[PDB]
């Protein structure tokens, strides 16, 4: 390797080594004539034109240290569905990031009973006991007798009696720490200095938690994390699980048989993902521990709030707590409805009925459905065992503190501004009347009202989704076959003494959450002037979060989360664009919907982050 | 209790005795110089010390942006054509660009069920319109082996040969990346910069971190996984296993290895499903893509002055791939059922179809998705819309005229690609495309078969830089059944106690196994070693891990290599390059364990070079 | 305008600055009165700005080096020279090559003991026992045997060979000790404990796959299945699809046609951690995690000359890197139940069989006398060094004017613990502390007797194994008399089977730390907080893309700076307090029966002279 510092026009413009060497010759000549003993230039002299890519320089920081502090509420024993207020103690010169520790008690569902059995299916041979319900459909024309059986069993398959004991399981909604804080408010002198609701908390969940922070984020707000599990070897090189008669076959023409398995080429095991946390239904949800961060601007250390700048008399963190019925839900436990259909094909007298003779073919089909126990609901006495505000307090030297107060003047801050408009229109133009400061960007969504409805059995999951979610089942079915000869003196091949039997049993069932988007197009208009033309919602959900923000902006998973951007660097502190209001009086967000109508009302959610100023 | 001045260590990191001296001095000068306030200025402190609590920012020269979409000058768009957009006159600058492509919903044409496979066995051959049956006698063992093959749909209903059948349709992986064969930024008739799908897949591998991946996939039409949860598989203190095998102990009291016990946790499984453009469907929905144009001027800092590239001579030209490389036929609801049955008789005629005393029966059943004959893609599928979206930046007139008169020039990065087809196991390939300083080079040796029409996995392998083979993984359902056919003799130890067993394919996965095509790579330029002969994992794993930070993603593709020559690939500030003298005689040397005359490969080399752009 | 826009953009100030400068330039006689971009940038920032500054000429090239200590082996000290090449040397990575290796031939072990007390038979292929029950008429038969994957029964004492696997992250455990020697004295050094703290905290997802490939961790491969859902059809037979009861209501548990067309994805692994008959040659590029990996902090070769600079790697034993695992050998456990109703019911001679049931599991089993190859060679080991070159003019200025460089060093202490709560003095802290990795790893995680040591060795919690079963369920009915109506008859036989289709092992983590408290020279730096504060909140809040929230439930981060991972210092623990530094813990797991290691790895600030 030889370094080449000056090769033509390209190197002259990128490295400028001829100039750099000329600057050195000039600087050493001036220092020498001016009487310096050391004529070699200073590193600053070089840095006035050229950057040094190898450089160990740094600056000393004004002496600084920090320490967290727990604080209990002024409002006594904490409960669900209440307002909890913390004082911001006088401790550090500044206070910065905050996080609230919430402790929810271990809880179980009340005792219930096995519900009544389903109604009859077939019109014939109806029998109802305490343990099963049996009906049948005859068909003497085809000779097929269909028998319907439904019963209740546990996981091991033991039949459960109607009205016997049964207990539902309990689960927390997804992201319960985000839904638990109905409203979070930082107020000084009676008025809210900044505030946000659970809609902002879930907007943050979708746009500002990259994967290198996700596992801890999920743990802070009570969302279970998946755990990877490894299986036995499913492929072993040079062998196969298939029996020999079907392996490595060739047809009569020498060609390998389509559908004939061959030996595996690699040795591999399977990975599966399991969850067993707050969102998985359990007989007893263990004590839930969450550390909910407060998503205020001053979480940034550079933006730490000077303690003397706010009186201790009226400075508070005030949190409205969601109700338990929106956080904890019952779910089916160790109780399953077994639905079995059996077909018996007879060919003799009475065929198609229960008295038909000569059974040639038998088939069984069976599914299992998790079932709710009657009268088993959540424990309403579940205690909020502990809640405490953690405040990071920063300390500085007395000299710098006095200089900082007298010379800082003000600080640039960011605040939330929320508006929710109920809609039954497929298309509408919604004046944004809570938007009233320089807006950097707006989170936008059209959440169906059913996502938060107590009648939606999937509210625990759908509440934070911004789309209409339907549930598509995926079945794992075990197929079996069996043939048996009942006459040891007659050849089975081609005889009715060569019986047939088959079975399809449900092995497991998955639920695919299928999102149907609620926004087709979005338009942003201010005083009859387009800020954003009518573009497909996919432009705001996919392209804008992809192009802007760097690691501060995450492309959202939710198909309904949209980002109306007005700045060049959405995550950074340095201002880089806004829409002032200002002539923003008539600020309109116009949408088109293929989902929203009178039968499917939705909430147009628009949350903006605005710039304001705090004078210290 | 802050400390600030504990020893030499605190003296060099915080320098608090120095800072106090500077403050005490500054207060005395200002007092001596007649200032009303002697306390220093934050700038005065920051000339030596850095302030960790600082809300300072600089005002930005007023600017705002707005997107504008335009249609091509070349009329109705089609596959296999050139589409050209003019860049309209709108803002003072134009920046990031994205192209909306809309492909009509499409399905395959009607076909037929193909002919059944040939005979497997030599005996008892029967050909039906609905099944093909053969057999293999074995009088020595008494085993009659019966082979049956037929066609079924998903529900299992038999399909008649030459009856109706329709194939499904699928898109190739990353359709938005392959759709654009070439993308041109044209000025004065000269290509100012251009790239291919090869550069697009290099970007897909190296510059899409996980916090941008979901949105990136949606922009280019790649399906996104959807996580689905199952029923509870583990329930604390119970089991799915029947009691006779649960928690057994041997005669010595030790727990039986292989005897399952109750579960200790309660868990669900998570599986992932896809159902988008790449999943075969009877009808693929209207595919909407917003394909970003990966030019350098996507950076807002590097927006192009509208005056410096005049209107009327600036164009975006896009070459569109043929339809047959984007949309593909895949098997529909038609499956080949492969069944082997073995009959173990012991009486007269054992091993033939006339065997009498049947003792054991086995059935083995696999299913293979099958293409219908004469069912192909719709060649009239229209490109329903294509529009270029351009971000337009507006600035004040005062700063505009100052910047255009003073910036002089701007650095740009341009693609420079070369593809050399190889049948040599090792070769030294002169890189003739290189004319300018090179920051880094994307490298790969892609097998020609990955883009060959004869490859039925071309829809998937086209962007892979290795040789991919397909390894089946079988989910097998095993069943057993035993029945006594004589109620007067005990079953145990009697031939009246018949046996039956079945193995049915429940599902099958395809594992894409990558075989690396590059063993070692060496970089030699102007008779100078810039990279010695190093293993391919050095360029694939080590270099992307060490350099680039969040701007350089470690590639999943095992054949993606990154030859770096700068310290910070991904930043605008230059940080190293290969100079033009060496770039004009530049060699990339490889050794391969795969490439030979039976496996031709293309050595793809795409360098990112530095050039310049004058202003007006 | 107005007020808000005057403070964010100050455009009326900017225009007045422009008007002022253009006039003063005209007053002073400048030919071009239009302002300079610098003059604008003294107050306002230019969001569109293609300006850059030229860098002093500099290039880099890597170099490969073989060790001074002869042929490399396991369980040995390997030392490298740092050759003289560039003016500075920077990032380092070590290529390790481990030979392809297989287990020695062994045998099929002895069959298990009898389960039932009756009808006990032992052959070379199976062990059979039975439990009678004349009261219920159920005769239970137990059969255990060895098979391969295809189900072919294996004979006791016949040939059988174990597979081999590597521990997880073999590149991190192989380098038992990595140290940078300068003039005899270790300038900085770390262990595998520091390497796995980097694994948990400093590898974000955009670097994860290559990291795993660098240190020998297998990477999952996504695999797609056939279609499982097809719109407007179903896999279920007609008799159970879309049923309605007698009231017209759709039947609960009756499947309907699929609404979407979807296929499944699953992940498979088949690398160094997956057991194989032959583990092919393993190639790792293990990076050395020293501070001077940052190009800016590259070490001047003149200040640390050749001959007095070395990289020394202590290599772990093979028994901690390579392990045996079950091969193509499985124990089949089968239970059959025969309910008879006639004479001799509940015994082997009972007549009238109405119900048959079979339960069958398979457990992967080790072959006897099949162990790892102790002669497996370290086929190659080489040090890669990035060498940085500069012009002679700037090197001269830089060596005379830089003075010193701040460096960071690892300081580690391991404390064997049997107390449920303790106050542990951190006696290894010489220098200012930026942050501390904390962990309480059970001694059983690195125990030779722990069959899961290949996996648990780097975990900081107590790990237990929870099976998850895939079970195939079957049913069969047969009429054995063609003259009797089957419904309601004992001639209508019943049969059912549960067969294990697969089995997963879920690693269940039990945290070993409940609360942590930090006391230093009589000062509380951290009150007694829950472990989840240090594992979840602190890594989430701090560090940006340089601090990853750890997956390990036992990884704790004791932070004392504002920007961990960045070169510019942003907070530390003064040395006075560091000399009397205590970490007080509370544990639900550690006791006299469960020893644990309190692992504390501090990152400290140190200076380094130049020239």
């Amino acid at each position: 390797f030889k370094l080449i510092a000056n090769d033509g026009k390209a190197d002259r413009m990128i490295m400028a080594n001829d100039l750099l060497n000329d600057r050195i010759k000039s600087i050493m000549c001036l220092r020498a004539k001016q009487g310096f003993s050391d004529p070699t230039p200073t590193l600053v002299d070089i840095e006035r034109t050229h950057i040094l890519l190898i450089n160990s320089h740094y600056k000393p920081f004004a002496a600084m240290g920090y320490e967290y502090q727990k604080t209990r509420p002024n409002t006594g024993n904490p409960t669900y569905n209440s307002t909890i207020q913390f004082s911001i103690p006088q401790f550090g010169d500044f206070f910065s990031d905050m996080v609230v520790h919430v402790q929810l008690a271990a809880t179980s569902a009340s005792a219930g009973t096995v519900p009544a059995l389903p109604a009859f299916i077939g019109a014939d041979d109806q029998v109802l006991t305490s343990t099963s319900v049996v009906s049948a459909t005859e068909n003497t024309t085809s000779g097929v007798y269909t028998l319907y059986t439904q019963s209740y069993v546990n996981q091991q398959g033991t039949t459960q009696t109607v009205a016997a004991a049964a207990t539902n399981f309990v689960r927390y909604c997804e992201y319960p720490g985000l839904r638990l804080f109905k409203r979070v408010k930082f107020e000084v002198n009676g008025n809210p200095l900044d505030e946000y609701t659970a809609l902002a908390a879930i907007m943050y969940n979708k746009f500002h938690v990259p994967d290198f922070k996700l596992t801890g984020w999920k743990r802070l707000i009570g969302q279970e994390v998946p755990v990877e599990a490894a299986s036995n070897l499913v492929n072993i090189a040079s062998t196969t699980p298939w029996g020999s008669p079907i392996v490595a076959l060739s047809d009569v023409n020498g060609t390998a048989v389509t559908g004939s398995p061959v030996n595996a080429a690699i040795t591999a095991r399977k990975l599966t993902q399991v969850v067993f946390g707050a969102q998985t239904p359990k007989a007893t949800q263990e004590q839930l521990n969450m550390f909910v961060p407060l998503l205020f601007w001053f979480r940034d250390p550079r933006l730490a709030i000077a303690s003397v700048s706010i009186p201790y008399g009226q400075r508070f963190i005030t949190v409205d707590i969601e109700q338990q019925s929106n956080i904890l839900f019952t779910a089916p436990g160790n109780l399953f409805l077994q639905t079995t259909v059996e077909t018996l094909l007879t060919t003799g007298a009475g065929k198609g009925t229960a008295t038909g003779v000569l059974l040639t073919q038998y088939n069984r089909y069976t599914t299992y459905t998790p079932t709710l126990a009657s009268g088993s609901s959540i424990d309403g006495t579940q205690a909020v065992q502990n809640i405490e505000l953690y405040i990071n307090n920063i300390f500085v030297t007395p000299e710098i503190h006095d200089i900082y107060i007298k010379r800082i003047g003000f600080t640039l801050i960011r605040v939330y501004r929320e508006q929710v408009q109920r809609e039954v229109n497929a298309a509408d133009q919604v004046l944004q009347s809570q938007l009233k400061w320089p807006v950097e960007f707006i989170y936008l969504g059209l959440r169906p009202a059913n996502n938060i409805a107590a009648g939606n059995t999937y509210q625990w999951r759908d509440w934070h989704h911004l789309t209409s979610v339907t549930n598509e089942p995926v079945y794992d079915v075990s197929q079996s076959y069996a043939r048996v000869s009942i006459d040891d003196t007659v050849a089975p091949v081609g005889s009715t003494t060569f019986k047939q039997s088959a079975s399809q049993v449900m092995q497991n069932q998955y639920i695919v959450p299928v999102e149907t988007e609620t926004l087709d197009t979005v338009r942003v208009k201010a005083h009859g002037i387009e800020l954003y033309a009518q573009y497909r919602a996919q432009f705001y959900r996919d392209y804008i979060p992809w192009n802007y923000g760097s690691f501060n902006l995450v492309t959202p998973q939710d198909k309904g989360a949209l980002f109306l951007n007005f700045c060049l660097y959405p995550g950074t502190y340095q201002p880089s664009g806004h829409v002032n209001i200002s002539r923003a009086r008539e600020f309109y967000i116009e949408y088109t919907s293929s989902f929203c109508d009178s039968s499917n009302p939705c909430d147009l959610i628009s949350i903006a982050k605005c710039i304001n100023f705090l004078l210290i």
